């Protein structure tokens, strides 16, 4: 086992990893985008999944862990406070991945969809992902949907190797 990062452009509900990170909202609602796809595939994981901004809460669907990570909605937060909460959400993901003992995890880029406040946050969100996950030994598979984002994420992964 050599821990790795990979990126795939496809629906995270089809992931091939041992657990999934949901781009969750604080109230545990079905939501939109990635969150709604996670709700359709693992609805049982939404039982008592509500948790504050900047935190993560894991709920099992059977034995399959869904890590509900709540990034900030940048429409509501200032750039400085939102940046702090986004970094914090990813730190909580790293703790949960470690506690669960999984060999791999499927992760989306938090706060880059409807919580982005209308801005391109690929680099900001990806760099906070790396800051949290670099010290873990899980294989990390990042899921995206946009063709140009796939290329940019792949370039960012490859240039550190
Ligand atoms: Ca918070
Ligand atoms: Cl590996
Ligand atoms: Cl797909
Ligand atoms: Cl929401
Ligand atoms: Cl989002
Ligand atoms: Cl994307």
């Amino acid at each position: 086992h050599a821990p790795s990062y990979r990126v795939k452009r496809m629906d995270i509900a089809k992931n091939d990893e041992e657990c999934v990170v949901n781009a969750a909202n604080p109230r545990g609602l079905p939501g939109h985008g990635v969150c709604k796809a996670v709700y359709k595939k693992w609805p049982e994981s939404f039982k008592n999944s509500a948790t504050p901004v900047g935190t993560a809460k894991t709920v099992m669907c059977g034995t399959y862990p869904v890590i509900h990570a709540v990034g900030p909605n940048f429409s509501n937060y200032s750039e400085s406070e939102g940046d702090r909460e986004l970094a914090a959400a990813y730190r909580e993901v790293a703790k949960e991945v470690t506690r669960l003992g999984v060999n791999s995890v499927a992760i989306p880029l938090l706060s880059t969809g409807v919580y982005s406040g209308g801005k391109d946050r690929l680099t900001q969100s990806l760099n906070h992902l790396f800051t949290a996950m670099d010290s873990t030994d899980a294989d990390v598979v990042i899921y995206c949907r946009d063709k140009e984002w796939e290329k940019k994420i792949s370039e960012a992964i490859q240039m550190r190797t």
